[PDB]
């Protein structure tokens, strides 16, 4: 009785609505805006030959559709038009993580890495909320908006290892929520240091160290609060049923926060 | 990358966490639950789901209500697969239907209920509508009251059915989307409101197709005994032209639909409990 149309429009030109105003990242990312209404996007024109390929993007465009929260980046069209499929959403002008750490060249501060920690949290909690699993959290996948504030994204073989889990890893089997959060705790070294543990050895191997070797820590231990690798090490805990929640990690001292101020300084720094 | 888990579990007994208390309608069967470990209450439907290819029909509507998050939506609270049973439990609404409170009372609601129910079913359509989905049964049986005095739209489930409710454009098989065919039904749903039986009760089920396809739009019996605001709104949404017929976002700057109180339904329901 109740229907749900599709989420992507079809036989109409993307450009009748959106003007390409340049680019943003080298696949390519576009920015757009809003021909009537002047709101920004970002945009990203993939090449879809397979229908069945089609289906696959289609899928998880419908997920992104469903989700309403102010940490999770909103889809604002789609469309399929001579053969692309066009994906558009808010745009977030701070950039990705990654970016900021390898513009500024320096990693983020503690105080900036509790700001992104509680943000991202909140995003994670409520998918897992919604049985939704992230599946790449990474720091290239969390975006600044402007005010200071995180929005989680998905950029796009078994690809990179550093952020898998030790249970995908070594396949050890009813839900993966708890592999969302190991990531979570690879994402935070990764912000502390640039480069995720292990960066610096061989994927296979890699794959190797995460099955085999005790939870990463940080290089510097003493660089950090006691609150902060204690966090971590809830995060980073092998045995997937010791591993805490999202629920469990919002109670967490470390991410007992404020202010985004920290945040709003961080990209007034990367804006000069 | 991104995944969603299936919304119903499977290889669980429902009645391990759900008790059921008692009946609520047989007007298919609803039962009425109570979560065993929060106390929580639940409308139930035990729907029997022998072929496979209808367990995925019900599926797809259970993926979109619980996508659905709105004030005044029902909520999904839980579903299950369990010997061949599909159980759905959605937010128990404990002043029930708006057909079943005016049939019970015998009385239509006043101009100030219409107007508390049409604003929140109006909030609740514009949410529908802005994600892409239509309801296609918006009638009064469809619209539940909470205990606090709000309105929940929900949706109670080769013929063609009950015509009162049903736009011009899809009688007359006018054809890409079909969002305004809701508002027509909303239109008939304030009538109903306004008179307990929608326009041309009266009449054979045929004659109400003839009447819908050829006639002036529905009006109100009465219409000395109602604000020119009311009768305005109905205009927008009764247009038997698609392209002139409102939007659910232009009609939620009607000034009928502004409204700062559920006063006129919390004294709706000390009436009904009396
Ligand atoms: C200021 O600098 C940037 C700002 C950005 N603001 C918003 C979005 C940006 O890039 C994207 C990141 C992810 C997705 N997509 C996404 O999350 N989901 C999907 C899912 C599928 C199949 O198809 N895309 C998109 Cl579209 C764009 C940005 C890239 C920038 O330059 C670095
Ligand atoms: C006090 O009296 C009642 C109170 C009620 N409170 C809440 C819900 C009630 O009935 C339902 C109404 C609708 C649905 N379902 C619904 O809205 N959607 C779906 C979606 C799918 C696939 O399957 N049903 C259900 Cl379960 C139950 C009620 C019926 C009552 O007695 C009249």
């Amino acid at each position: 009785s109740m229907k749900q149309y599709e989420h992507v429009k079809r036989d109409l030109n993307p450009e009748d609505f959106w003007e390409i105003i340049g680019e943003l990242g080298d696949g390519k990312v576009y920015k757009a805006q809003n021909k009537e209404t002047s709101v920004l996007a970002a945009a990203k024109v993939i090449d879809t030959k397979s229908e069945e390929e089609l289906e696959d993007y289609m899928v998880e465009i419908d997920i992104l559709a469903s989700c309403d929260h102010p940490n999770i980046v909103k889809l604002l069209d789609a469309f399929y038009y001579e053969n692309n499929l066009w994906i558009l959403i808010e745009f977030c002008a701070g950039g990705a993580v990654d970016a900021v750490m390898l513009e500024l060249e320096r990693p983020l501060t503690e105080s900036q890495i509790q700001v992104v920690c509680k943000q991202t949290l909140d995003a994670l909690n409520y998918l897992h909320d919604n049985k939704i699993i992230h599946r790449d959290l990474k720091a290239g996948n969390i975006l600044f908006t402007l005010d200071g504030d995180i929005k989680l994204a998905d950029f796009g073989f078994i690809g990179t290892p550093y952020w898998m889990a030790p249970e995908v890893v070594m396949c050890e089997t009813p839900y993966d929520y708890k592999a969302d959060v190991w990531s979570l705790g690879i994402t935070l070294i990764e912000m502390a240091e640039i480069e995720p543990p292990h960066h610096e050895l061989n994927p296979m191997r890699v794959l190797l160290k995460i099955a085999k070797s005790e939870p990463p820590t940080l290089a510097q231990p003493s660089r950090w609060s006691s609150n902060f690798k204690d966090f971590l090490k809830k995060c980073l805990e092998k045995n997937v049923d010791a591993r805490w929640t999202t629920s469990q990690l919002l109670q967490h001292p470390f991410v007992t926060v404020d202010s985004n101020k920290p945040i709003r300084e961080l990209i007034a720094e990367a804006k000069a």
